[PDB]
RNA sequence: GGCCCGGGGCGGUUCGAUUCCGCCCUGGGCCAU
């Protein structure tokens, strides 16, 4: 019932069981056979290479290495032709350059081209750094894998384990290379608990310091950073966690949170006890990888809340969440209606020339002298954040992203009310309003 | 596709815009796959 208890039986839930490692080992045993029948040159990397793969993730990534000189085309032509002749199914997939994926054995695979080269430098592709990033993690990383995989449950576990746009949390290596660094998970817990948004960790040099930004620097390449994609909350949100282990260690840090739900009449009370303002805009999902979608969504998100909030109307927090159909823009505002006047900052008193202008325009409430400068009374176009909303994404849809905001520009609703709480958003709303229980 | 930095034109808004809201082309850097 404590760490390292808790840490025991932790195993069970991040280290794939024998079955699940024969039925790799096989598999990668056919697939060396295939590739050698046809004799090509290869290298397996990635967490199956280096047994620091979590449970029921298995997936084989086998690299082709070609000749420096080779065109781009050749490596994905041949890329493809290799992929098809060894693959029971073979799939197609995408990312800085074509690649393949398939099965074998029953187990998933992907075939990527890269280029055989010497040297960080002369990097072409980022997947030609892989190789490497397998060089100098293979032999650093032996007798800890079971590290890496608790480090690996515990993000996952807490939905901030992928280094893709759609968490921004720790990638596999960066889980490595950490391991490599503390030594083991307990420590990296322990020590990231002192981690600030200035911290610098430098494997290679074993030191770790003060910068502009929390980076993880690339044992292969000082100038890069590992941490690249992790975002200031998550950061924030993994510092806090571990703050909380270390005081209340527990078997639950390593078990998925449950879905929750809540029906829908409690979360319309809810709404009703905060008086705010909830609406959703919704919108078709662009037909696009994720790593598109939702960079799109925040920033569209992020657009209508600017909006929001110089608007006057005090969003709360934003959210979005995109399903097989659409996309739901989420938003919750203290101010449900506004006043039409407002008022308009003028000149100062003696400055005759732009008072006058000042004074030129015409308006319905006559502007009047406070505090030596003159003020006009105005009016709003909307008093309602849907209504301001509604004009807003009609008018700058193409601000929204450019997939994310063409789809709005053809067609888009605004929700809110009872018929929100039927839309698949419920659980983002709770998880916005940090509804609890 | 998204973020950062920087140029050249524009539009709208405003008493007043390089300085808010945005659109054109445009240069470098970075991120995920």
């Amino acid at each position: 019932m404590k760490v390292e208890e808790i840490l025991e039986k932790a195993l069970e839930l991040v280290i794939p069981d024998e079955e699940e490692v024969r039925k790799g080992r096989e598999a990668e045993e056919e697939l060396r056979r295939r590739l050698d029948e046809l004799g090509v040159e290869y290298v397996f990397v990635g967490s199956y290479a280096r047994n620091t793969w979590l449970k029921g993730s298995l997936e084989i990534d086998v690299f082709l290495l070609f000749p420096e000189e080779f065109s781009k085309e050749e490596l994905r032509e041949r890329g493809l032709e290799i992929g098809k002749a060894v693959l029971d199914s073979y799939e197609i997939r995408y990312a800085e350059h074509p690649y393949v994926h398939g099965v074998v054995k029953g187990v998933e695979v992907d075939v990527v081209p890269c280029y055989k080269l010497k040297e960080p430098k002369n990097i072409k592709s980022a997947v030609d750094r892989t190789p490497f990033h397998h060089k100098w993690l293979e032999g650093r990383i032996k007798g800890k894998e079971n590290e890496v995989r608790l480090l690996k449950g515990f993000l996952k576990a807490n939905g901030i384990y992928g280094a893709e746009y759609k968490v921004r949390g720790f990638s596999g290596y960066l889980c490595e290379l950490l391991i490599v660094f503390y030594g083991s998970f307990l420590e990296t817990v322990k020590n990231a608990r002192r981690w600030t948004r200035r911290t610098v960790i430098d494997v290679a040099k074993g030191e770790v310091r003060k910068g502009e930004e929390f980076f993880v620097v690339d044992p292969v390449d000082e100038k890069r950073n590992v941490a690249a994609n992790l975002s200031l909350d998550n950061l924030a949100r993994f510092v806090h966690l571990c703050r909380e282990f270390m005081e209340a260690p527990s078997l639950g840090f390593f078990k998925p949170k449950h879905p929750l739900e809540i029906e829908p009449e409690r979360l319309r009370k809810i709404v009703e006890e905060r008086g705010t303002a909830v609406f959703a805009v919704k919108f078709r999902k662009p037909d696009i990888v994720d790593d598109n979608l939702y960079p799109q969504l925040e920033r569209a998100s992020r657009k209508i809340f600017e909006f929001l909030e110089r608007e006057n109307f005090m969003p709360l927090r934003s959210a979005f969440k995109a399903s097989e159909e659409f996309c739901y823009l989420l938003f919750e505002c203290q101010i449900k209606e506004i006043s039409r006047v407002f008022r308009r900052m003028g000149p100062q008193f003696e400055d005759e020339r732009n008072v006058k202008k000042f004074l030129s325009r015409n308006r319905a409430f006559r502007p009047f002298i406070e505090n030596g400068r003159w003020w006009a009374f105005e009016m709003r176009k909307f008093t309602t954040p849907e209504e301001g909303v509604r004009s807003y994404a009609s008018t700058h849809w193409h601000t929204l992203g450019k997939n994310v905001g063409e789809s709005i520009r053809e067609y888009f609703e605004i929700i809110s009310g009872e018929k929100l709480f039927k839309e698949p958003v419920t659980a983002e709303l709770c998880e916005m309003m940090g509804v609890k229980d």
